[PDB]
This record gives structure tokens, sequence and C-alpha cells, in this order.
């Protein structure tokens, strides 16, 4: 009935939760491995960049496989990797485990984007919604109380319990040429990097760079959650029209918040509002892209979305890596400004292609 989709929604919740979660566990993991909080962002780069390389191949090579059998194996790789993430003894192994999840993710996102056949985005994006506001926060909380490995194991078990309802299912190019969208692919990579230079380390920035608490951090990851929620629902209303404007402004705003990271770093209420805008910004620039890809590739959407998935993660890992370099070579404070550079260019490029198309 509904329940064959509802279970899938929870699956949507849980796979995003693990993706986000290590953004507010970097310090718990740092303590454990004896490496600076910035040094562990490789595990974000590797995750994304591995899910970048394989995203097309994997969903492609598995196109033959019936959906129930598919999701099963998929979820087995996930659950096992998490056990290994919990067991992990070297940061090498931790990242080996992350790669294990990467593969699971790679496959997954395109299967459900196919299995999504605004009644799918409704039940799925509620999963992804809840994956932000509960997932990462509680994820952060459990890491504080029970240690990160335990957090990972938790997910691991969660994936198992969701699976037995998934075991109650029945058995089931020219795009490069098209330069309307390859433009949109470009804007995506550029803009994402902007966000993920700063955001990826919003914890070590909050604690180490700014006068603030570990609980203030955990407060902020919630605040970017709801801002994400607000953002999503702002995009709900005026989404079919003005969307080009709404992305361009959202990038504009994103420019703003990045540049104003240290101007806000001393006001704990400023971060509070920075995050409310920042969060709304991203969600718009996120949802403006998806929507504009679906538009610019009705033919072979899965492939469009599969490709789109991969380039976003390129941008994540790139973001994460520059964020790592700034902190490791220069200083973690300036990730704000360094972020705002791609943010500007994207805001330029956005308006260029939007006013072009
Ligand atoms: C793994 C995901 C696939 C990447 C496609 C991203 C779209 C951006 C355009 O790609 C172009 O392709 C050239 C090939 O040589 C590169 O020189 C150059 O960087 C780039 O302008
Ligand atoms: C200048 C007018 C035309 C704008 C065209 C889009 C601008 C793209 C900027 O390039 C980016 O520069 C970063 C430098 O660190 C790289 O990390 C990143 O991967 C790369 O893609």
């Amino acid at each position: 009935a509904w329940l064959r989709v509802v279970t899938l929604a929870v699956a949507a919740f849980i796979f995003n939760t693990t993706e986000f979660v290590p953004v507010g566990l970097l310090s718990d993991i740092a303590q454990s491995f004896h490496m600076q909080t910035a040094q562990v962002g490789i595990m974000l780069t590797i995750y994304a960049w591995v899910v970048a390389l394989m995203s097309l191949p994997f969903m492609l090579m598995t196109s033959q496989v019936e959906r129930r059998k598919l999701l099963i194996c998929l979820f087995v790789v996930f659950i096992a990797s998490h056990v290994l993430s919990f067991l992990s003894w070297s940061f090498t192994v931790l990242v080996i485990s992350r790669i294990g999840v990467a593969f699971a993710h790679a496959i997954f996102w395109s299967i459900t984007a196919s299995l999504a056949i605004a009644q799918a985005l409704s039940l799925i994006a509620t999963g992804t919604a809840l994956a932000m506001v509960l997932g990462l926060p509680l994820g952060r909380i459990v890491g504080q109380y029970f240690g990160w490995r335990m957090t990972f194991f938790a997910i691991g078990i969660g994936a198992l319990i969701t699976l037995l309802c998934l075991i109650k299912l029945l058995p089931l190019p020219l795009l490069f040429r098209r330069p309307a969208l390859m433009s949109i692919y470009l804007l995506t990579v550029v803009v994402v990097t902007a966000h993920y230079t700063a955001y990826s380390y919003i914890e070590p920035f909050v604690q180490n760079i700014a006068g603030f608490s570990a609980n203030f951090a955990t407060a902020l990851l919630l605040l970017l959650g709801g801002a994400g929620i607000i953002g999503s629902v702002i995009f709900g209303k005026l989404g079919n029209q003005y969307a080009s404007a709404l992305v361009s402004t959202a990038i504009a705003l994103l420019l703003v918040c990045l540049a104003l990271l240290l101007p806000a770093a001393n006001s704990e209420i400023h971060l509070g509002v920075l995050s409310i805008f920042w969060g709304i910004a991203m969600m718009i620039i996120g949802l403006g892209m998806q929507v504009k890809v679906l538009a610019l590739a009705p033919d072979a959407t899965d492939v469009a979305m599969a490709l789109f998935s991969g380039i976003f993660n390129i941008g994540i890992g790139a973001g994460a890596l520059v964020g790592n370099q700034v902190s490791l070579h220069w200083s973690m404070s300036m990730i704000g400004y360094v972020g705002a550079v791609p943010a500007f260019a994207a805001l330029i490029w956005s308006i260029i292609i939007f006013r072009r198309w």
C-alpha cells in the first residue's frame, strides 16, 4: 500500500543521515586518531569523490538487476560497512568503511530516483528533510554520549531494521552536447564547492575559531536544518516561475553568508541568523538545480540525475578539500572568505546562463 513507499522514505532518511553526520563528529574522530580536526576531511572528500567516480558506472552496471534483490545487496554493503566503521582501528580503515558506504550510496540514489515513480519528492524529501534536522543533530548527540563508532553502529542497526520491511517488497550522451544544462552542471559544481568549504567544518569553526560551545555547534546544525526546511518550502511556493531569479538570489545570499562568516563569528546571535539565511540559501540553490536538470533532460532522467548526483559530490569533495587546505596550510577562519570566491563566480555564471536561457 502506502507502506511499500513509506519504508522507502525511511531508507531515504537513513542514507542521507550517514552522509551528513560526520560533519558534527570530526572532533570525536580526531580525538580517536590523533590528527587535527581539519585533517579528517579527506574522509568527506574520499566519500564524495568515490561516489562521484562510480555514480554513473554503478547504477549503469546494475540496471539489469531487479529492484528488491538490488536494494538488498545495496543495504548489506551499507550495514556491513557501518559495522566496519564501528570496528575501524585505523583512519585508513575508517575511510575504507566510508568507501564501503560510498558504493552503497552510489547505486542507491538513482534506484529510488527511478523508484520515485511531486508525490515522490513529497515522501522522499520529507525523509531527507528529517535526515537533516534529526539525523545529523542526534547523530552529533550520540557521538558526544556514546562515542562516534557507536553512532555509526547505530545507523548500521537502523539500516538492518528498515531492511526487513524492504524484504517485504515484491520482485521488481546527447546530454554533453546539450549546453543549456552542461552549464547547469557547471554552476552546480562551482556553487557546491563554495558551501562545502565552510559548512564541512562548521563544527571546528564553531568550537575552535569562534567563542562557542560544543552544544552551540549542535544547536547550529539544527538551525541549518530548519533553515533547510524553511528554504524547501519557500521553494515550494514560487518554484515553477522566478526559479532562475530565486537561485541567483540564493547564490547571492550564499555569497553574503560566506563572506560574513567571521563578521558573525563573535556574535552568537549573528551565526544564528547567518545560519537561518545560509540554510535557506542552499536549499534554494539545491532545489533550483535538481528542478532545472529534470527540466533540461526529460529523456533519460535517471541518467541526468545520476550524472547530476556525481558532479554534486565532486563539488562536495572539492569543497571539503579546499576547506582542508585552507585550515591545514593557512587558517580555518578564512574558509568563510575562500568559500565566497567560488560563490561570487557562480552568482555571475548563474545570471549569465539564466538570462541566456
Ligand atoms: C565524472 C563526472 C563527469 C564530469 C562532467 C562535468 C561537466 C563539466 C565539463 O567537463 C569538461 O570535460 C573536459 C574533458 O577533458 C575537461 O577537460 C573539463 O574539465 C570540463 O570542462
Ligand atoms: C571568470 C568568468 C567565467 C566564470 C566561469 C566559471 C568559474 C569557475 C571557477 O573555476 C574553479 O576554480 C577553483 C579554484 O580553486 C577550482 O577549485 C574549481 O575546481 C574550478 O572549477
